[PDB]
């Protein structure tokens, strides 16, 4: 009797090397960003994502740098923002994204969420049952559930 999978390589696993992998990999986003709304973290791995877009912008171009700013800063960096991240808006970055933006300013405030989770979500996601859910069809060599699908409470 086989043992495992022979179709790819280990991918459910490779989200325990490192961060890069999480990310880099479609399946270790679908179930990570999942797990964050079982506590209405989604904020979290929100923002960051709107950061890499916002960083890959240019300086010169501003028209794109200034929408993006503005949009993602009243979105979680605000005043009355739905829901702020952990980060602060101490920065004074506003009266800067506001007139002028930065495509690497942004780069110290997105690292701050990567760690953040990266040893908060990141850490608690292999913790729970939700990820060994893909880890049994790894070692096993069944396939992988839905997250989704995954009821938010625990048995």
């Amino acid at each position: 009797g086989s043992s495992g999978s022979s179709g790819r390589e280990r991918r459910v696993a490779s989200w325990a090397v490192s961060f890069e992998r999480l990310l880099q990999d479609p399946v270790g986003v679908r179930y990570f960003s999942d797990f964050l709304r079982k506590e209405f973290s989604e904020e979290n791995i929100l923002f960051w994502q709107a950061c890499e877009y916002f960083n890959h912008v240019p300086a010169h171009d501003k028209k794109e740098l200034s929408y993006r700013a503005r949009e993602i800063f009243s979105k979680f960096l605000c005043s009355k923002a739905t829901t702020p991240v952990n980060i602060d808006s101490q920065a004074q970055l506003a009266d800067d994204v506001l007139r002028a933006p930065h495509p690497d300013m942004f780069k110290e405030q997105q690292l701050q969420i990567f760690n953040l989770m990266k040893f908060d979500s990141y850490t608690r996601f292999l913790k729970s049952p939700l990820y060994q859910e893909c880890i049994l069809a790894e070692v096993e060599g069944r396939a992988l559930p839905d997250s989704q699908q995954v009821p938010s409470s625990p048995a």
